């Protein structure tokens, strides 16, 4: 009962024997906000943000169920859930238990991201540092490029000496999360129907098919009642999409669309929005076809856009202020959402998770005593870059999309 499944025609999800469309948000800060105050959380704020997301019609949060220390590293969540391999900060782990229990109380499902290619939860670069014994990770700041960081972190699955060791540690972490007993409601994670899926990691970068095969099968054997996702961006071509998704134990497909990060969209250009709308339009259509070729659902489980930096393009801070409007972002979200509603009524898309809900956090607030300004932008990025705040104009467009998708879900159930 209540476990999310794949429809028997392979074209969407079901839940309670009916179609289940994803009215989703990203809430990767949920575990750290759920923690007690002692461990830097603000659980009353977390409860309020999940209430706000429920009033906006959200039924699904993609959340981060890993974070690696050590806790003196820059650009990452602090305090980490797993400060050393196999050694856990119980106060952070309790935060993930409270996050899942509060989602349970709002009848939301969770996509549980078990790791991260990127540096903001420690991630694959940090397992590489643990194995090589060198804690100097080449973070992509100053003179160090993203290519250099990427080649370093990709040793996690590409280097024949590092990868078996790093992946032993990573599987120990997956095993520990899937076997966690929720201290709030007593459920073991692998039997909790609030979890929609286990997700291998956020955004592996050209990882080999044999690694997707190995880890997806490890996770499925660990929690056979749950769906398994790859966490891929699908930012390359159809082969890269198949290398991640064409596996017996990968139940559905994802895509992440990031127009600014990929050089497509300039938020400081008053005339720059149409490039992003056109790119998002062709991205949804093409990725929908790639998913149809494998006969598996697809969710756009991350996408987002900056505030209106173009109104004051010479002022760098202005781009990140909560008072700055989000006209471009609102129109971009609206058109993406309208297209998804359309593809979904044709059983060609299953929903999306905008990146990311910032809630009551604001980019102008001081860091908490662990140096965290919690909101929807992780600490390797400028605070407030993509966050959707509780009273942004974008909230009504998200609310209208989630009503529209729930209407499509009803029509698909008749």
């Amino acid at each position: 009962f209540a476990f999310v499944k794949i429809a028997s025609d392979g074209k969407g999800f079901t839940r309670y024997g009916e179609p289940y469309l994803i009215r989703g948000a990203n809430y990767w800060q949920g575990m750290n906000l759920g923690a007690d105050d002692c461990s830097g959380g603000d659980r009353k704020r977390m409860e309020l943000e999940i209430k706000q997301m429920a009033e906006m019609g959200i039924n699904n949060l993609r959340v981060m169920a890993s974070s690696e220390g050590p806790d003196d590293q820059p650009y990452r969540m602090r305090p980490s859930m797993m400060p050393q391999p196999g050694k856990y900060n119980e106060g952070v782990f309790v935060g993930l238990d409270y996050l899942l229990d509060t989602m349970d109380r709002y009848n939301m499902t969770a996509v549980m991201t078990l790791g991260n290619f990127w540096q903001w939860s420690g991630g694959f670069g940090q397992y590489v540092a643990w194995i090589t014994g060198n804690q100097t990770i080449p973070y992509p700041v100053g003179d160090v490029t993203y290519d250099e960081f990427t080649q370093f972190a990709a040793r996690f699955y590409n280097d024949s000496e590092i990868a078996p060791k790093a992946n032993k540690l990573f599987k120990d972490h997956i095993y520990t999360v899937q076997n966690r007993r929720n201290t709030v409601n007593g459920k073991i994670y692998k039997e909790d129907p609030v979890i929609m899926s286990w997700q291998i990691a956020n955004a592996p970068q050209e990882a080999p098919a044999s690694w997707f095969e190995e880890i997806s099968t490890f996770i499925k054997k660990g929690a056979p009642k749950h769906l398994v996702s790859a966490g891929l961006e699908s930012k390359l071509d159809e082969y890269d999409f198949d290398r991640a998704h064409d596996h017996k134990n990968i139940d559905y497909t994802t895509c992440h669309c990031w127009v600014e990060n990929w050089g497509i969209y300039d938020p400081a250009d008053p005339d720059g929005l149409p490039h992003a709308n056109e790119y998002m339009h062709d991205f949804l259509e093409s990725r929908s076809k790639w998913a149809a070729q494998l006969n598996k659902p697809i969710v756009m489980e991350e996408f987002g856009m900056a505030r209106d930096a173009w109104r004051n393009p010479e002022d760098e801070t202005y781009k990140y202020l909560p008072s700055t409007p989000t006209s471009h972002k609102d129109e971009y979200y609206q058109k993406a959402f309208n297209q998804i509603v359309s593809l979904a009524s044709n059983r060609s898309f299953s929903g999306s998770n905008f990146w990311a809900y910032g809630g009551e956090g604001r980019s102008t607030y001081p860091p908490n005593p662990y140096g965290m300004v919690w909101l929807g932008d992780p600490p390797h990025e400028p605070h407030g870059w993509y966050s959707v705040y509780s009273n942004d104009t974008t909230v009504q467009i998200i609310k209208d999309y989630n009503a529209n998708l729930l209407k499509v879900q009803k029509e698909l159930s008749k």
